[PDB]
């Protein structure tokens, strides 16, 4: 699958820098901007149309929503007028939920590991059976929530970082995983992972060897592969993608936004 690279924006109140920040993302290269679903980050459709307001070939997604915070009919309303209003621009990442203090907050249930991937398995079925134009996105490692992919995704976002560092081994089998949870599907489904740090360096080897302070469990041979991870020069990186891409599958590659500019070359690149 050609690659598509994303980037993950946190569009943040009391900031007057986000259409800037988003003609950025556009600029440097960027086939996606994604926005997170927060308390304290503004509100993510609202901020995707003014993304959209002020680019004109990005697609815009959900990064991923807090299937907790959402109605699923008022959802699917929401996501039919994202999609028409902007000429069919939205793409739709789901997931579980995660931090507790929100859902507290929130005056939500936070339930326990089931309630909550139930909550998506439900939110994913009314939103096909609504027929909503979106692409779905779901993320997440769980087997329930993969499974869920598997069955209702048109992209499934693997994570690499759980922060602890899962090995290009444990993703392996959550790949494979995945692939047989979909059966007849696989070839229909993009596959995405989030890369939570791009180390520029001249010296990849030794760049490794001082990582393993924060990553004790870890090998720097290790490191070198852990999808969550790009190191090296941009020509590096590129290669460490493209080899990513046959082992993994990996062709939507996003990035976080403190790395866009250090990511903006191997977009050149790729």
């Amino acid at each position: 699958r050609p690659f598509r690279f994303g980037v993950n924006l946190v569009p943040t109140p009391g900031v007057s820098s986000w259409r800037e920040t988003c003609r950025t993302a556009e600029q440097s290269g960027y086939d996606v901007i994604a926005v997170p679903d927060h308390l304290g980050v503004h509100s993510p459709f609202i901020a995707m149309m003014a993304a959209a307001a002020v680019t004109e070939r990005v697609q815009l997604t959900t990064f991923v929503l807090n299937s907790a915070f959402w109605n699923p009919v008022l959802l699917a309303r929401d996501l039919l007028t994202a999609h028409e209003l902007t000429g069919g621009r939205v793409e739709a990442g789901l997931g579980t939920g995660y931090v507790r203090a929100e859902f507290e907050t929130a005056g939500l249930d936070w339930g326990t590991a089931g309630t909550r991937v139930t909550r998506l398995a439900d939110t994913l079925a009314a939103l096909r059976t609504l027929a909503v134009p979106t692409p779905l996105m779901v993320g997440g490692n769980g087997d329930r929530v993969l499974g869920l992919a598997a069955e209702h995704a048109d992209t499934v976002s693997f994570s690499g970082a759980t922060l602890r560092m899962i090995t290009a081994e444990a993703m392996d089998e959550r790949v494979a995983f995945f692939a047989e949870r979909a059966g007849e599907r696989d070839s229909q489904v993009e596959r995405n992972t989030l890369v939570q740090s791009v180390i520029a360096t001249d010296d990849r080897a030794a760049t490794a060897k001082a990582m393993r302070s924060r990553m004790p469990y870890l090998t720097a041979e290790q490191i070198l592969q852990l999808p969550t991870l790009l190191i090296g020069t941009p020509a590096q990186m590129a290669e460490t993608l493209l080899e990513r891409r046959e082992r993994f599958g990996f062709s939507y590659v996003c990035v976080q936004e403190r790395y866009l500019a250090a990511f903006a070359p191997v977009i050149g690149l790729l």
